[PDB]
């Protein structure tokens, strides 16, 4: 036993009696520190590397300076690379996701998307440089997205997701968990109940966002099927609907990078905390909604 | 407006924007409504239609001009290039529909093209603000650190990937910064902020912003408040955090003014962080330094310091001072 004093705070166990004087005031101290402030370095992960424990190191402090799941602090990490998330758009929240994820050392990263990078997506979408424009988008945030974080695993399918269910479990595999925002929708969460998948959702502009609820789909959780069943509101109903009367007139998306990065943030610890158990996960059943002119927030229950 | 899109409601009532936003409301339009505005992008009109009169057909184009909702073809910019008004097109489409000071979309941006904001010290929270700042069109970044790239640091300093581990951090981040946009200038200090005024009186030279964390901080502010830069604070861990409050330092805002050894032994104590917090906060901040600078909408953080736990996801104000 030797006492790690949790190289977040800042100020043999045999060892340091004898190496002291050089018994139970000191056992007093050690074991005082079951309050979860002390490590056990004694234990070394056998799928771990020399470099990514190095790499990983910052947030797994982190980790264990909550430690909600009582574990090592690598084992959190192990449930990490152990994982397999699916993101089913690849501009706007999508790319902000993915980028988060291989940086925090997620273990497979399975991209979907039919469109390919232009100019207009460099102010916002986060996987795509100048350079990359013209690439396919998911063979551009792969190719960024090893350049940032060489062990993540990236599977890309260059498609739209259509409503065919035979393709989407196709698409959805062996996923860990899903990614998604607002029939596609339906079919996919629909998979995802059938596998025990994970999924959360989230969606938003620069104005407002949200992030939505996170589905365990465990059993023992309402799931998605429970929510499937001049006005301020009729326009917003309206627009969510898409009807729009443009005409000839080409009218496209207002989006910029501060609103993504923001929910992207939020997506991302949450499903952290989901994977590994470090902490409680708020979103399971609740939409989080921030506006971002005055920030004033509210919750949704779902479930 | 290419920024509008004129919405359809269930019951027939049009609204021309996403977001009013202040866009016109037209209740209970008369049936030619539809077709006649589907067809306003290009007298020439009225023969299409060929149920609807004439000038009847005129009074709408009329209105639509009062009301700030047509567009303005005669108007182009001598700032930005035609590469950026295509890298930055959806964004100024953001401008253009609150457009809180009455400009022309263009303009705006040109407001940003024309900035420049100095960053001290390229941490975590401080290589997700350059990125996402550069990103947006900022005119020239000031990127002031001393140290060198970790491969602790990839995990959450965006700004160095792993072929950047042993560089330093303020050249790191200049390569990466023009590989996303080649437009900004990077002004780099391979140093970390002394308390003396005379070098960091140098160091932020002709800023149009300030970035800084929540000593030499109390002496950019003093030069902030003597030569009228708007400063930014921030600050907060993976479990809470906070942004603002932002300073004008306009004169006519309360300022800045206004408002031990460690029993260490031989372990290293580290700073615990991860990415998603970082971009929250970097996120927060680059939309109140875009509001603050081109003044498209109104910011709120200015003198207000805004807090919210990753926990439970409770926020609250803290009024640092009054407009
Ligand atoms: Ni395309």
């Amino acid at each position: 036993v030797k006492p790690l004093i949790k190289e977040s705070h800042h100020i043999v166990p045999r060892i340091f009696k004898e190496l002291v004087s050089e018994e139970h005031l000191e056992g007093l101290v050690a074991g005082l520190a079951e309050r979860k402030l002390l490590q056990d370095n004694s234990f070394f992960s056998k799928v771990l590397s020399g470099e990514e424990v190095e790499r990983y190191n910052r947030q797994i402090l982190q980790f264990s300076l909550i430690d909600a799941d009582n574990q090592h602090p690598f084992v959190y990490q192990e449930r990490l690379k152990q994982s397999k998330v699916a993101i089913f758009g690849m501009g706007g929240w999508g790319t902000w996701c993915a980028l988060q994820l291989a940086m925090s050392g997620i273990g497979t990263l399975r991209l979907i998307d039919g469109d390919d990078v232009e100019l207009s997506n460099i102010n916002r979408q986060v996987l795509y440089r100048t350079d990359d424009v013209g690439k396919n988008k998911v063979d551009a945030a792969k190719d960024t997205i090893l350049a940032y974080n060489e062990n993540v695993h990236v599977e890309t399918f260059f498609e739209f997701a259509s409503p065919d269910r035979a393709r989407l479990e196709e698409l959805v595999g062996d996923s860990t968990f899903i990614i998604l925002a607002w029939t596609a929708e339906e079919i996919i969460h629909s998979i995802a109940k059938d596998k025990a998948i994970p999924v959360i959702e989230l969606g938003g502009d620069p104005l407002e966002i949200s992030v939505g609820p996170i589905y365990l789909n465990d059993g023992v959780h309402s799931g998605f099927d429970e929510v499937k069943n001049s006005d301020i509101r009729k326009f917003q109903e309206a627009r969510l609907k898409h009807s729009f009367i443009d005409g000839d007139r080409k009218v496209n998306a207002w989006q910029s990078a501060p609103s993504l990065s923001i929910m992207a943030g939020i997506v991302t610890d949450q499903v952290v905390k989901t994977i590994t158990g470090y902490d409680k996960p708020h979103l399971v059943g609740k939409k989080f909604i921030l506006s971002l002119q005055d920030f004033r927030s509210r919750e949704e229950e779902i479930f």
